[PDB]
């Protein structure tokens, strides 16, 4: 049996994904800016043996023509947030084995300082760091915030390739793994193992030494989730663990086959890339109890939010249209035969499903046995290597999965019983060594 | 007058042109382990020190245009860790200790720097400080980032623009009570959340800030520029100014000039705090302290001094007989350097450099002698505290805490412990955690004036 890995999707802000369940009485996400919130989440995850916590990030915000509507602040749709690298570092200090994965942007980070920061996390954590490589999902606002011009979608990925090449040189080529000797009767470092790098790319330039010596993993575990044609090529080249949003099993299976074919086209083994699907659930001892439990979180969300956030995430201002109007009865846009995928849905239908989960994956709602069976049928049907648990409320959604579903998966032998490897790469990739595989591009920048 | 005490640290093994890492009691070769930092922070927090300060650098040694092998054999310059990451890890290990980190206005981007510092301030409940630098490793650091070099005085003009932008983000973007998080009312009050607009010579920003108003608003601002332009910048923005060691009459003049600069910027002379770097070597008798210091100096490889002197000054003295008067090298010296070296030989210069690099010269003696030196400095130069710069770690810090700090507390010149939750309250001696109204950053508050 393939043993699935599990990570927890989190972000350093109250609400996410176009939903706003922060008003639910048991939701603690409004305390995201306190260290106690994060210490508790991490302890829950580490005591359960979850492989990692993943901190999503964004730099921009939801806006309509340069302005956030009141609702953004009355319901905390987007802002405020914290920086994930700072949260990750704080969590290092209260964990020993839990993996820590953070989003970091190739569009807005400077590679030289970013490489030093990530390698610092990797040193202090003893090799537990991952990096979710993003360009931007909020390109308009994030660019204005940093004072830089727009970069079009595919050019963002060419910039990301150049970024990756430089950070690979800094992580893998600047200091050999054994450069540091720290012998008070010998050498501090072997001068033959410390190298100047030289990089002249279309977007970035660097000439000189790297600040950080070779870290326990070398390069953080690389996560990536792009679904465009160009983003799929980028993930096929660099990504070690690829995230997928929820989809019906047959569609997910085809996407998995496509992503593994992109890795093969870049010279990598098909099984050397790990696929993890977002997965949400609401668990209760009976099916009806779960439905009511899910219902109570849905009822906690203000009804005006659904229309507001659907607008931003898609562009369709639906406040006007009566809920009985078929979607296909509207224009706005979409490329004909795509409009047929709507298959005669009504505005009410879309907003009700959007109210339910936004861009988060549709939760599996049922008993522990029902949720466990869903996980297994997803993993087997789509050839997945793990799941990214996306909570509907914190910490309850995580606690429920840990206390009721994970033990079933463990008894069935589909989930490991605990931490068997000390670095994140060894744990997620099954590698023997904590460092990149030889068929990964970053390995080609080693001395 | 209650003196404040901070610990000067950096996230690398050696610093300041010296290299005492081979001393049997030095543990700084473990700088890249969390356990080293956990231990330092506990030692400091248990003693009630006001803060730990993390220096930083981005560049490396450049001796005759190359990086010679001795830089790696002795770990003179590299490797290092990022101080924001060390600081964040130390947040989670401490509850009251202040954490001050260096951050460069030349190389950081202000929008993400503002968010990073405000995140540290939120998570720490207001215990963060920022030592504002314009990089000192400018040449090599610029090449690493791929950017053109910027002149000394231009760096301070860029720094003024950087400060204006981060003040808008920290003080002007979210009012202090914008967040209500009332599950029956509003998450945030939309009238208290503001777009910023900034169009400066070096930086541009248009939009909202990522982080809401943090417990101190703006981190406590530390600064250490000693040039004329750097003193002007400190007098405008710095809340705590760090001075290197010097004889009492010289420190007193520097303190006087910095306070006059603050007054000219519209601030109260006493609202800026002056802290001197202070090093010491402590033993139970004077003679034992002298010998202890000799054993520190003997731990440094003899070949280091001439190589690190060349790194810091550009002057390679390795080919000269040590009896050579510096005056004979005038073709390689500016007029100011010739005057400063007058009477000195190459051997004098390298002997002095071997003993302490650019670190302050230690007071060497008994605990009573060191305590007396601290009081004399503070009274004679009008200082508000001291930045303890260790010669070896953790020994230098432990010696001071165990033997000198109790004397200072008995004499009533150092506080018993922590009776202020934020770093600004503790260091400025105020009940208010946010910038004073006569500070430039306060003018960006939307609260009555935007
Ligand atoms: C599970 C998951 C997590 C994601 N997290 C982030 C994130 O933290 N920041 C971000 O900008 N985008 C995030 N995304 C969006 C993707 O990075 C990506 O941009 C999107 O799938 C569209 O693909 P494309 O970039 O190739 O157009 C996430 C996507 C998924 C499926
Ligand atoms: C106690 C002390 C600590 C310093 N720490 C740093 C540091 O961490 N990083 C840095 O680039 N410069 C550091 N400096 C150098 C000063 O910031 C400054 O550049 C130097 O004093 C020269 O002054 P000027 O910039 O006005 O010419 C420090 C100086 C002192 C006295």
């Amino acid at each position: 049996m393939k043993q699935l890995r599990f990570g927890l999707f989190e972000n350093a802000q109250t609400n996410d994904s176009g939903t706003a369940t922060w008003r639910h009485p048991d939701n603690q996400r409004h305390l995201f800016d306190t260290l106690d919130y994060w210490r508790n989440i991490a302890q829950i995850c580490e005591d359960a043996g979850l492989d990692f916590v993943f901190l999503a990030d964004a730099w921009g915000w939801a806006d309509v023509n340069g302005e956030r509507p009141d609702i953004c602040d009355v319901e905390g749709l987007d802002l405020p947030r914290l920086d994930p690298a700072i949260v990750a570092a704080a969590l290092i200090a209260s964990t020993t084995k839990l993996g820590l994965v953070m989003t970091g942007s190739t569009l807005l980070e400077q590679p030289y300082s970013f490489a030093r920061r990530m390698a610092s996390l990797d040193h202090l954590s003893k090799g537990r760091i991952g990096w979710n490589v993003v360009t931007t999902g909020t390109a308009e606002t994030a660019s204005a915030a940093f004072g830089v011009p727009m970069v079009a979608h595919d050019d963002r990925y060419d910039m990301a390739d150049d970024f990756m090449e430089l950070v690979y040189k800094l992580w893998e080529g600047a200091w050999e793994p054994d450069a540091l000797e720290r012998d008070k009767q010998g050498r501090y470092a072997d001068p033959a193992k410390v190298h100047r790098i030289d990089h002249e790319g279309p977007y970035f330039r660097s000439n000189g030494y790297g600040n950080t010596s070779y870290s326990p993993q070398g390069t953080p575990v690389l996560f990536q989730a792009g679904s465009s044609e160009r983003g799929r090529q980028f993930g096929g080249r660099h990504g070690e663990c690829i995230f997928l949003g929820g989809a019906p099993i047959p569609k997910l299976a085809e996407q998995v086959r496509a992503i593994r074919a992109e890795a093969v086209a870049e010279g990598r083994a098909a099984d050397s890339i790990k696929l993890m699907a977002a997965f949400s659930c609401v668990i209760a001892p009976t099916h009806e109890e779960a439905v009511q439990k899910y219902q109570e979180v849905l009822d906690s969300q203000t009804p005006e939010v659904a229309v507001a956030s659907y607008a931003w995430f898609t562009g369709l201002d639906l406040s006007s249209y009566d809920p009985s109007t078929p979607m296909s009865e509207l224009h706005t846009e979409l490329s004909q035969t795509q409009v047929a995928r709507f298959a005669g849905l009504t505005v009410g239908d879309v907003l009700a499903d959007w109210h339910a989960h936004g861009v988060r994956t549709k939760p599996v709602v049922g008993t522990p046995e029902e949720v466990a069976d869903a996980i297994v049928e997803l993993a087997e049907g789509a050839d997945l290597d793990g799941f990214l648990l996306t909570p509907v409320i914190q910490p309850g959604s995580t606690i429920d999965f840990i206390e009721h579903v994970l033990p079933i998966l463990r008894e069935r032998g589909v989930a490991a019983s605990g931490y068997d490897a000390p670095t994140l790469r060894e744990r997620l990739l099954g590698t023997e060594t904590p460092v990149l595989r030889e068929d990964h591009p970053g390995a080609g920048y080693r001395a």
